[PDB]
């Protein structure tokens, strides 16, 4: 499990469709919206052509974090790079390694984890579409980069998790071992602090320190805001076992008010002690 | 200069949750000596600490901490049932652990840093009221070869208070041109704050001092932080800048302009400080 | 183009403080060309600056710095009586130094990276007022060797403005792709900000740029800031994505509806930008 040298031409089709409740959605494919919108992860190298359709009586864009694209691919009404109701559009983002310039400096590479969202419903900065669930979760891989077992998104949009009901999670499962990836958004109008129950992170592109000469910053507690993105890997119950450990914002009246969920850490056997 | 040893030791300490004056509530290692914040709790990675915890209010309480290694049953939650009756005991156990290498070519992150405990079950199922009423505490796990200081202080901003204080009170901090200072910065409450120090800076890192020439953590003066954020940092008092009555406050202005102001007094060797009066 | 030199020279600059239209405040280097923000102010670490500061307007106002080295008599606070009366004058000093090793073997950091000023005495003891009208300014310290920009913008966060400036009014900073684009980019007053980028990005630590392929700082095209947070970086206009009028602004939300918004235009050399159509 470790990513290989990018450099593949990839495509994907991507769809904006309403959901229930004044919401909307990205989806793969018609009729599979979600919130988050799906995964998408690259290698360093690839380009990934997103063959875009809006399905909704309302503009809509698809703007990107962290990634290379033209003006042509900003995905802002300021540029003229929106979709009309009904319209296609094919996004190209693209990445790139790190290396040395031609003037000598460093240049970094795309990796990271970054996130996708919508520019132009509502306001021209995409505040309504955000607000609604026009937002998901982009992933780009240096070669080498461990993979996990599971990939896991939490946003928080505005005093939500994933625009879900406030003290409804949502909740996700592991095993005590597993190398679980977590990837953590937040969108809209508040800051929040992020933390973790029973677990830590390095507060580095991948969230674990690159050996012992590391001098990151090892944390279990992060600020974070609008269009802030972030991730790590962490051995689910390492040094402290199985249980529900609870995640939430730790703003204290965010967690009172329902921006909490659970670290489901589970024995071989399928048990959680105590839960 | 000094530093800290390698870890290994099992150690046990009774600690108390009392009532203090004015509706607040405080940790403390003895009976009726509680304190805002609580005690400071120093342990070396790899070290164990058994609290045999009691309660001596007349509201369920609860022990929770940041960044060590603990069971479920040391969570400190009602949700995992780990809080503590009225008039009720329990034995809150934390452990910490040394960087190392996994056999999956990983390195595993040591429990080192500064962290910090609180209640999670005053006013609501997060603390919020306990937190408010003054039940935080900073806890320090030093790695084999840390700089020792020759003294801590722990500066938490609690709301729109430091240290649970009235405005404009400090708390106010002594130190000797060349005394090598320890700030432990816990952040805990609704708000969002800037923590800023006049005269003196630290790396934004987890010791707050570059290992080396090759370290490129940043360098700053100015440090966003919210709640149950926790850093810390040592500096040299007064280095390349003298003595004096040196302000740290929070630099979101209502909040300065508000009180949330101290002072680091920095001394000559004879005790005196510059155009300052006590 | 090239690299910072060795610092160590004394130098002398008169600054001003001035009225300006609007019920605004601004510093400059001459009478009459005070600006917001205040001139930019470059030193490579050992300079010293002795700064001869004179307020020509009605009320009280002060000059202190973030990062640097001063003694507390340039503290430029009323608290240690370092403020400034109408019509008066006074010498600001500052000192910057290197890194180096301490005699206890700890590592010192140095005075280099991305810094301000601002006044702390104008509408409250913490400068609130002088700081809402705009009486702050950048100043970078730099290291032996680090790389030389083409052009430096400064983008100050001060509420909910760019600069003072009104809603969706920029400013607007112009490049050619290819240029070596340095920014720097301060917050200040009651609200925190998250500074976002188009097209580009840079290295959360002290230049902005990784050192090498072992720098693990962090890559990013969004920062939260908040009040008196400075930093900085050098990016290359257009790398990889090209020409075009790419929009930084400030990423909470009602904040860019309601006017953090300006514009990164990055022209071709034949000096045209393909689809700007304001
Ligand atoms: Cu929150
Ligand atoms: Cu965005
Ligand atoms: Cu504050
Ligand atoms: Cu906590
Ligand atoms: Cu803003
Ligand atoms: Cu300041
Ligand atoms: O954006």
């Amino acid at each position: 499990g470790a990513a290989p040298a990018g450099g593949e031409v990839r495509r994907v089709t991507m769809y904006a469709e309403r959901l229930a409740g004044g919401q909307m959605g990205y989806g793969l494919e018609k009729g599979k919206a979600s919130i988050p919108g799906p995964l998408i992860e690259l290698n360093e190298g690839d380009t990934l052509h997103v063959e875009f359709e809006n399905t909704m009586d309302v503009p809509v864009s698809l703007h990107v974090h962290g990634l290379d694209y033209e003006i042509s691919s900003d995905g802002t009404k300021q540029n003229k790079s929106h979709v009309e109701p009904g319209g296609t559009r094919t996004y190209t983002w693209r990445t790139h390694e790190p290396g040395r310039r031609a003037d000598g400096t460093w240049r970094a590479g795309s990796a990271g984890y970054w996130h996708y969202h919508d520019h132009v419903v509502g306001t021209e900065f995409g505040t309504g579409g955000i607000r609604n669930g026009l937002y998901g979760p982009v992933i780009v891989r240096r070669k080498g980069d461990v993979l996990p077992d599971a990939t896991h998104t939490i946003v928080f949009n505005d005093m939500t998790i994933n625009n879900r009901p406030a003290h409804t999670g949502p909740n996700f499962e592991a095993t005590v071992g597993d190398r679980v990836e977590i990837v953590m958004i937040t969108h809209g109008e508040y800051y929040h602090t992020f933390h973790m129950h029973g677990h830590r992170w390095a507060d580095n592109r991948t969230g674990m320190l690159t050996g012992p000469d590391d001098p990151s910053q090892v944390i279990d507690n992060k600020i974070c805001g609008p269009a802030d993105s972030f991730g790590f890997q962490i051995i689910a119950g390492e040094g402290v076992g199985a249980g529900a450990w609870m995640y939430h914002c730790h703003v204290q009246s965010h967690s009172d008010m329902g921006m909490v969920g659970l670290f489901l850490v589970k024995k071989p056997d399928g048990t959680i002690p105590g839960y």
